[PDB]
DNA sequence: GCAAAACGTCGTGAGACAGTTTCG
DNA sequence: CGAAACTGTCTCACGACGTTTTGC
C-alpha cells in the first residue's frame, strides 16, 4: 500500500470536496449470483484542457485512469484494494465527502460476507443507497429496493 | 494582517483550484474618472444545501460575506485589503488558479498608479483581459478594447 | 462469477460574468 | 468620487449516475 505524503492528501481532499465524486452504483448484470454487481468508484472531473492535471492525478496516486468524454475528462478509480487505501488515508481531511468516503470503505471491508449471503448482500446495497442519498442524486434507478426485488423473486 | 495555518491553506487551494472563482472585472459607471470601475472577486460557490460551509468561510477568512441566489449560495471576497492578503498566503498551494491569484496581486498593487494616467489604466484593464482569458470566462463584454475606445472618444 | 474497464447521458451545481446602487 | 455591496442570469464544467464488454 502507498503511503501518501499529507500536504498532497490536505490539498486533494478540498479539491475533493468540492470537484470529486464519490459513488457507489448496484449494476444488474446477470452473470453475478445476485444478478447485480456491487461497484465503486473515486472520480475526479476536469474540463478537457485541463486534462493534464487528471492525468498527473494518475501519476501522484500511482493508480487508476483517465477517460474522455467530450467536453470533459474524469480521473476514475476503481479497483477495491487502491480504493480502500486511498480513501483510507483521505477521509481524515474530508469535511463534505467524509461520510461517503466511510461509507465506501465500510461496504469495501464487507463485501467478501455480502457475497455469502442475500441478507447480507440487502444489507450493502442498503449502504448504497445512504451514499446516493449525500450525494447530489438525479438519475438513479437501481436501488436496494430493485435487488430486494429480485432476491425475493429467486429465493 | 491575518496569518493563516497552512494547513487550512493548503485545503483551501485544492477547494479553489476545483471550486472557486478569481474574477476581474472592468465595469462601465459614470462616476469614475475613466468611466469604469476595476472590480476583483474571490467566489466560493455551492448548492445552498450546504452554505453552512460558506458560512464557517467567513469566520475561517476572517472577511466576506455570502449570498444567496436561488438554488446556490456564494461566499464574495471583494475588499482589496484582505484580498491581496488572503492571496497572498493562498498562491503558493494552487495549481490551477495561481496565476489567475498573481494577476489579480500585480493589479491590487497597481491600482493607485492606474488612476493616475489613461494609459496606466488601459495597461490595468490588459490585465484584467489575461484573467478572463485564464477562466473559462462565456459571456464577457467589457474589456480593456472596450475602455480603449471610450477614452479615445 | 466477479473485478475492472469501457462506453454512454440527464440535469445540474457552479462559473463567470453583467448591471445598478450605496455611502464614507 | 470610488471601494464595495446588491441583484440577476446565461452557459456550461461537472456530478452522478446508467448500460455493456472484457477477461482471469
Ligand atoms: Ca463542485
Ligand atoms: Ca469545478
Ligand atoms: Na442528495
Ligand atoms: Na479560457
Ligand atoms: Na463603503
Ligand atoms: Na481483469
Amino acid at each position: 500500500n502507498t503511503k501518501y505524503n499529507k500536504e498532497f492528501l490536505l490539498y486533494l481532499a478540498g479539491f475533493v470536496d468540492g470537484n470529486g465524486s464519490i459513488i457507489a452504483q448496484i449494476k444488474p448484470n446477470q452473470s453475478y449470483k445476485f444478478k447485480h454487481q456491487l461497484s465503486l468508484t473515486f472520480q475526479v472531473t476536469q474540463k478537457t484542457q485541463r486534462r493534464w492535471f487528471l492525468d498527473k492525478l494518475v501519476d501522484e496516486i500511482g493508480v487508476g485512469y483517465v477517460r474522455d468524454r467530450g467536453s470533459v475528462s474524469d480521473y476514475i478509480l476503481s479497483e477495491i484494494k487502491p480504493l480502500h487505501n486511498f480513501l483510507t488515508q483521505l477521509q481524515p481531511f474530508l469535511k463534505l465527502k467524509q461520510k461517503q468516503a466511510n461509507l465506501v470503505l465500510k461496504i469495501i471491508e464487507q463485501l467478501p460476507s455480502a457475497k455469502e449471503s442475500p441478507d447480507k448482500f440487502l444489507e450493502v446495497c442498503t449502504w448504497v443507497d445512504q451514499i446516493a442519498a449525500l450525494n447530489d442524486s438525479k438519475t438513479r434507478k437501481t436501488t436496494s429496493e430493485t435487488v430486494r426485488a429480485v432476491l425475493d423473486s429467486l429465493s
